[PDB]
C-alpha cells in the first residue's frame, strides 16, 4: 500500500523523480510558464539541466517525507504550513498542487505496478485541502 509504495519510490527516487514531473509538466503543458528555462526543451534535454534534477529531487524527497509523517494518507498541518510559507511557492495556488498529484496518479496506474493509486489520489486530495487550511490561494 501507501508506506511500502514510498520505500519504492525511495528506490530509485531520481528516476521517479524526473518521470513524474515530466508527467506532470507534459499533461499540462501551461505549468511550465512556473519555471522560464524549461520551454522548449525535450524530456531528455530537462533531465540533462543541473537545475531541473536538483529541484524536482527536492520536491520529491519533501513530498515522500510529508507522505512518511501522514497517517492514513492525511498529512501533518505543520507539514502543509511549512509549504504554503515557501518564499519559492509565493505564485502558487492549490491548482497547481492538484494537477501535480493528477499527473502522478495517472503515471502509477500507467505503470507495471501495484503501487496504490487510490491511497496516492487521498494523499492528494488531503494534501490540497490542507494547503488551502494553511493559506494557500
Ligand atoms: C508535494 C509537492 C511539492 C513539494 C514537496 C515541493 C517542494 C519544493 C522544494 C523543496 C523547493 C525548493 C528546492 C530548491 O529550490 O532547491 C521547491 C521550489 C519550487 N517549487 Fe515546489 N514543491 C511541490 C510542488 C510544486 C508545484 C506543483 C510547483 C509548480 C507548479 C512548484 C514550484 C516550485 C518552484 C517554481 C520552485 C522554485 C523555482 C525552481 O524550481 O527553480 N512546486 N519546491
Amino acid at each position: 500500500g501507501f508506506k511500502q509504495d514510498i520505500a519504492t519510490l525511495r528506490g530509485d527516487l531520481r528516476t521517479y523523480a524526473q518521470d513524474i514531473f515530466l508527467a506532470f509538466l507534459n499533461k499540462y503543458p501551461d505549468e511550465k510558464r512556473n519555471f522560464k528555462n524549461y520551454v522548449g526543451k525535450s524530456d531528455q534535454e530537462l533531465k540533462s539541466m543541473a537545475k531541473f534534477g536538483d529541484h524536482t529531487e527536492k520536491v520529491f524527497n519533501l513530498m515522500m517525507e510529508v507522505a512518511d509523517r501522514a497517517t492514513d494518507c492525511v498529512p501533518l498541518a505543520s507539514d502543509a504550513s511549512t509549504l504554503v510559507q515557501m518564499k519559492q511557492h509565493s505564485g502558487l495556488t492549490t491548482g497547481n498542487f492538484e494537477k501535480l498529484f493528477v499527473a502522478l496518479v495517472e503515471y502509477m496506474r500507467a505503470s507495471g505496478q501495484s503501487f496504490d493509486s487510490q491511497s496516492w489520489d487521498r494523499f492528494g486530495k488531503n494534501l490540497v485541502s490542507a494547503l488551502s487550511s494553511a493559506g494557500m490561494k
